[PDB]
């Protein structure tokens, strides 16, 4: 769930507030289209894609769906108790929150004009 | 011609080297293509569309023709001695180097990967 991402992202990039990334780009935040403009972005418009696959095993809900998950210092593994969802939607986050710590974070990218850029 | 309009951007944006602007977005450097990454990529792009449209008067060559032009502060005009072609191409550069003054620059955004970006 959306709670478990943000501490998945938390784990990946430690000096970087969460919502930095609540609203960076064409595809970081809700919903998302458009030509990403960034690295960054483009892990935010796979994430979001991961989340439609998901969401295509019914009952399926990734913002809500809990899983359960482990941080060692950097790292991420989804772990025991994981539902077909849960087991989906843990491994959308997981990949999320590894490729935001090895994109580079352009201020210039936040609260963009998405009319304008995307 | 580039010489020039080297000098039109010494003219309004001296704090920065032309070197800056000549591999910068998808559109300021030899030819473009793809969506503008920000403002500054868009003041190339149109830039471009404003010298093919030169280019439509008969033995105008944007790149290698001079004209007359004097700085004035941060401010920039073309004067007499102008013929048609000339009076285009300044006119052209005078808009480029008044944009570029006006948009921000971006370091994220120089010499990126135009075949993955563009
Ligand atoms: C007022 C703003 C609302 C707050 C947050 C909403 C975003 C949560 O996940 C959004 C999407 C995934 O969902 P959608 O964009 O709706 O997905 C497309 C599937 N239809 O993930 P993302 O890849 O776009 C990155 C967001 C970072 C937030 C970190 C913590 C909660
Ligand atoms: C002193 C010589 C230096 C050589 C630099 C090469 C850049 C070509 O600049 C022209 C293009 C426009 O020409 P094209 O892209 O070829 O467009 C014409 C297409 N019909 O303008 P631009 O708006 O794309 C940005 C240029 C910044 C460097 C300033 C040079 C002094
Ligand atoms: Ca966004
Ligand atoms: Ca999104
Ligand atoms: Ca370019
Ligand atoms: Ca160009």
């Amino acid at each position: 769930n959306l709670y478990q991402f943000k501490n998945m992202i938390q784990c990946t990039v430690p000096s970087r507030s969460w919502w930095d990334f609540a609203d960076y780009g064409c595809y970081c935040g809700r919903g998302g289209s458009g030509t990403p403009v960034d690295d960054l972005d483009r892990c935010c418009q796979v994430h979001d894609n991961c989340y439609n696959e998901a969401e295509k095993i019914s009952g399926c809900w990734p913002y809500f769906k809990t899983y359960s998950y482990e941080c060692s210092q950097g790292t991420l593994t989804c772990k025991g108790g994981n539902n077909a969802c849960a087991a989906a939607v843990c491994d959308c986050d997981r990949l999320a929150a590894i490729c935001f710590a090895g994109a580079p974070y352009n201020d210039n990218d936040y609260n963009i004009n998405l009319k304008a850029r995307c």
